Protein backbone atom coordinates (compact mmCIF):
# COMPACT_ATOMS: atom_id res chain seq x y z
CA UNK A 1 0.00 0.00 0.00
CA UNK A 2 1.48 3.11 -1.22
CA UNK A 3 2.09 6.29 1.96
CA UNK A 4 2.16 10.01 1.77
CA UNK A 5 2.91 12.64 4.40
CA UNK A 6 0.77 15.48 5.10
CA UNK A 7 2.57 17.90 6.33
CA UNK A 8 -0.25 19.94 8.28
CA UNK A 9 0.72 23.97 9.25
CA UNK A 10 -1.20 26.77 9.31
CA UNK A 11 -1.79 28.66 12.92
CA UNK A 12 -3.74 27.59 16.41
CA UNK A 13 -7.37 28.83 15.82
CA UNK A 14 -7.68 27.75 11.89
CA UNK A 15 -8.87 24.25 12.53
CA UNK A 16 -6.68 22.05 11.13
CA UNK A 17 -6.78 19.35 13.94
CA UNK A 18 -10.92 19.66 13.76
CA UNK A 19 -10.51 18.78 10.24
CA UNK A 20 -7.73 15.57 10.59
CA UNK A 21 -9.99 14.00 13.68
CA UNK A 22 -13.17 15.11 11.91
CA UNK A 23 -11.69 12.90 8.96
CA UNK A 24 -11.24 9.87 11.49
CA UNK A 25 -13.43 10.06 14.34
CA UNK A 26 -15.79 12.37 12.64
CA UNK A 27 -17.38 14.63 15.70
CA UNK A 28 -15.97 17.92 15.24
CA UNK A 29 -14.02 18.42 18.42
CA UNK A 30 -14.85 21.76 20.26
CA UNK A 31 -12.33 21.70 22.93
CA UNK A 32 -9.01 20.05 21.57
CA UNK A 33 -5.92 20.85 23.84
CA UNK A 34 -3.41 22.50 21.52
CA UNK A 35 -0.42 21.43 23.62
CA UNK A 36 -0.97 17.62 22.17
CA UNK A 37 1.27 15.89 19.78
CA UNK A 38 0.47 12.55 17.48
CA UNK A 39 0.06 11.87 13.95
CA UNK A 40 -3.30 10.70 12.91
CA UNK A 41 -3.32 8.65 9.97
CA UNK A 42 -6.11 6.48 7.86
CA UNK A 43 -6.54 3.98 5.32
CA UNK A 44 -9.38 5.17 2.81
CA UNK A 45 -9.17 5.39 -1.31
CA UNK A 46 -8.49 7.45 -3.71
CA UNK A 47 -10.41 6.20 -6.99
CA UNK A 48 -9.78 2.53 -6.55
CA UNK A 49 -6.43 2.58 -4.98
CA UNK A 50 -5.95 2.32 -1.33
CA UNK A 51 -3.31 4.96 0.48
CA UNK A 52 -2.37 5.37 4.30
CA UNK A 53 -1.23 9.28 5.04
CA UNK A 54 0.40 10.25 8.04
CA UNK A 55 -1.16 13.39 8.65
CA UNK A 56 0.80 15.50 11.63
CA UNK A 57 -0.84 18.40 13.08
CA UNK A 58 2.56 19.21 14.72
CA UNK A 59 1.18 21.69 17.77
CA UNK A 60 4.56 22.35 20.38
CA UNK A 61 6.05 20.80 23.18
CA UNK A 62 7.07 23.55 25.39
CA UNK A 63 10.80 25.96 23.82
CA UNK A 64 13.01 23.61 21.98
CA UNK A 65 10.84 21.12 20.03
CA UNK A 66 13.61 20.29 16.97
CA UNK A 67 10.56 18.01 15.72
CA UNK A 68 8.59 20.21 13.17
CA UNK A 69 11.90 21.32 11.16
CA UNK A 70 12.59 17.69 10.50
CA UNK A 71 9.24 16.98 9.45
CA UNK A 72 9.02 19.97 6.53
CA UNK A 73 11.84 17.96 5.28
CA UNK A 74 10.11 13.98 5.65
CA UNK A 75 6.31 15.19 4.91
CA UNK A 76 5.54 16.29 1.42
CA UNK A 77 1.64 17.21 1.71
CA UNK A 78 2.11 21.29 2.86
CA UNK A 79 -1.85 21.71 4.04
CA UNK A 80 -1.30 25.05 5.40
CA UNK A 81 -4.91 25.67 6.69
CA UNK A 82 -5.73 29.49 6.35
CA UNK A 83 -8.67 30.63 8.38
CA UNK A 84 -10.42 33.22 6.42
CA UNK A 85 -12.48 34.34 9.22
CA UNK A 86 -9.26 34.97 11.20
CA UNK A 87 -6.67 37.25 9.08
CA UNK A 88 -3.88 37.03 11.36
CA UNK A 89 -3.73 33.20 9.83
CA UNK A 90 -3.11 34.70 6.27
CA UNK A 91 -0.40 36.90 7.43
CA UNK A 92 0.67 33.40 8.85
CA UNK A 93 0.56 32.08 5.75
CA UNK A 94 2.94 34.06 4.12
CA UNK A 95 6.31 33.69 6.25
CA UNK A 96 5.08 29.60 6.15
CA UNK A 97 6.12 29.52 2.96
CA UNK A 98 9.70 30.37 3.48
CA UNK A 99 10.23 27.91 6.18
CA UNK A 100 9.48 25.01 3.96
CA UNK A 101 11.33 26.65 1.30
CA UNK A 102 14.09 26.72 3.88
CA UNK A 103 13.92 22.89 4.49
CA UNK A 104 13.60 21.64 1.34
CA UNK A 105 15.86 24.86 0.66
CA UNK A 106 14.69 24.09 -3.37
CA UNK A 107 11.07 26.47 -3.56
CA UNK A 108 9.03 23.10 -5.30
CA UNK A 109 7.21 21.45 -2.90
CA UNK A 110 3.46 20.33 -3.40
CA UNK A 111 2.13 23.12 -1.78
CA UNK A 112 -1.95 24.02 -1.19
CA UNK A 113 -3.61 27.06 0.73
CA UNK A 114 -6.70 25.72 2.13
CA UNK A 115 -9.32 28.59 3.23
CA UNK A 116 -10.84 27.07 7.06
CA UNK A 117 -13.66 28.85 8.60
CA UNK A 118 -15.64 29.00 5.29
CA UNK A 119 -18.96 27.90 7.00
CA UNK A 120 -20.12 31.49 7.13
CA UNK A 121 -20.88 34.76 5.47
CA UNK A 122 -18.70 36.91 7.82
CA UNK A 123 -15.99 37.07 5.26
CA UNK A 124 -12.81 38.93 6.53
CA UNK A 125 -11.03 37.95 3.56
CA UNK A 126 -12.35 38.02 0.49
CA UNK A 127 -11.98 35.47 -2.15
CA UNK A 128 -9.71 36.97 -4.44
CA UNK A 129 -6.54 38.78 -2.93
CA UNK A 130 -6.28 35.25 -1.66
CA UNK A 131 -6.67 33.96 -4.82
CA UNK A 132 -3.22 36.15 -5.91
CA UNK A 133 -1.53 34.60 -2.92
CA UNK A 134 -1.71 30.84 -3.88
CA UNK A 135 -1.29 31.60 -7.71
CA UNK A 136 1.98 33.57 -6.37
CA UNK A 137 3.73 30.01 -5.31
CA UNK A 138 1.93 28.01 -8.36
CA UNK A 139 -0.14 26.36 -5.73
CA UNK A 140 -4.21 25.35 -5.65
CA UNK A 141 -6.33 27.55 -3.09
CA UNK A 142 -9.30 26.07 -1.31
CA UNK A 143 -11.89 26.66 1.48
CA UNK A 144 -12.51 23.63 3.84
CA UNK A 145 -14.76 23.78 7.60
CA UNK A 146 -14.36 21.10 9.89
CA UNK A 147 -17.74 21.92 11.88
CA UNK A 148 -19.33 21.02 8.00
CA UNK A 149 -16.80 18.11 6.16
CA UNK A 150 -17.10 21.10 3.80
CA UNK A 151 -14.36 21.33 1.67
CA UNK A 152 -12.43 18.51 3.92
CA UNK A 153 -12.04 16.56 0.72
CA UNK A 154 -11.42 19.00 -2.05
CA UNK A 155 -8.21 19.44 0.55
CA UNK A 156 -6.84 15.63 1.18
CA UNK A 157 -7.84 15.13 -2.58
CA UNK A 158 -6.06 17.75 -4.11
CA UNK A 159 -2.94 17.45 -2.18
CA UNK A 160 -2.43 13.72 -2.95
CA UNK A 161 -2.99 14.44 -6.54
CA UNK A 162 0.07 17.07 -6.82
CA UNK A 163 2.26 14.93 -4.63
CA UNK A 164 1.58 11.96 -7.42
CA UNK A 165 2.77 13.57 -10.45
CA UNK A 166 5.28 15.77 -8.18
N1 LIG B 1 -17.47 27.31 12.78
C1 LIG B 1 -16.31 26.68 12.71
N2 LIG B 1 -15.45 26.71 13.74
C2 LIG B 1 -14.32 26.01 13.48
C3 LIG B 1 -13.99 25.31 12.32
N3 LIG B 1 -12.72 24.72 12.44
C4 LIG B 1 -12.40 25.10 13.62
N4 LIG B 1 -13.25 25.86 14.34
C5 LIG B 1 -13.10 26.41 15.70
O1 LIG B 1 -11.86 27.15 15.82
C6 LIG B 1 -11.10 26.66 16.94
C7 LIG B 1 -9.69 26.27 16.50
O2 LIG B 1 -9.62 24.91 16.03
P1 LIG B 1 -8.67 23.84 16.77
O3 LIG B 1 -8.59 22.63 15.92
O4 LIG B 1 -9.10 23.73 18.18
O5 LIG B 1 -7.23 24.57 16.74
P2 LIG B 1 -6.29 24.46 15.44
O6 LIG B 1 -5.20 23.55 15.86
O7 LIG B 1 -5.85 25.85 15.19
O8 LIG B 1 -7.18 23.91 14.40
C8 LIG B 1 -11.84 25.47 17.55
O9 LIG B 1 -12.15 25.72 18.92
C9 LIG B 1 -13.10 25.30 16.73
O10 LIG B 1 -14.26 25.38 17.57
C10 LIG B 1 -14.91 25.28 11.24
O11 LIG B 1 -14.79 24.73 10.15
N5 LIG B 1 -16.06 26.00 11.53
MG1 LIG C 1 -4.39 21.85 17.46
Amino acid sequence: MTEYKLVVVGAGGVGKSALTIQLIQNHFVDEYDPTIEDSYRKQVVIDGETCLLDILDTAGQEEYSAMRDQYMRTGEGFLCVFAINNTKSFEDIHQYREQIKRVKDSDDVPMVLVGNKCDLAARTVESRQAQDLARSYGIPYIETSAKTRQGVEDAFYTLVREIRQH
